[PDB]
DNA sequence: GGGTATTCGCCGCGTACCTCTCCTAGCCCGCAAGTATCCTATTCCTTGCAGCGGT
């Protein structure tokens, strides 16, 4: 339980799984500037959920976390503008599977 | 002893993800269910002993 790829050291101790993540297929979309990338609506609304809760409670549209979770769950039209508000200047990291050199992530 | 050759055994061999299936073997003892058998009655006949009129 220590040796080999299945051991702790190379499996659960040097590289872990991680929350706040997602995976998808990629297409081209050549209308983008060099410093931005597209992101599906659904992945965006699922990754950033805690920030959406924070903004909703700050704005007083849900006076608890359960009501806010409901509002996100059925996505009343308000949450989309909030989501755009959160994204304004929040970078994300894109990574590919066999990431050889420093430029892979 | 000692420098050398030959053999034996251990160590190692890419990353990330998706789909599916399967995961101990054998004995044993209580136990439910189903059954064949054994005791239980009825009808006929021929005895063995106790009451009982009769004198």
């Amino acid at each position: 339980m220590i040796k080999g790829k299945q051991g702790r050291f190379r499996q659960n101790l040097l590289g872990k799984r991680v929350d706040y993540s997602g995976r998808s297929v990629i297409t081209v979309g050549p209308y983008l500037r060099l410093h931005q990338c597209g992101l599906p609506k659904k992945m965006a609304l699922e990754l950033f959920k805690p920030f959406i809760y924070g903004k909703l409670e700050l704005r007083g549209l849900a006076t608890t976390i359960k009501a806010a979770k409901k509002m996100v769950e059925r996505e009343e039209a308000v949450v989309w503008d909030i989501l755009d508000e959160v994204i304004r200047e929040h970078p994300v990291l894109l990574n590919r599977a066999p990431t050889l050199h420093r430029l892979g992530i």
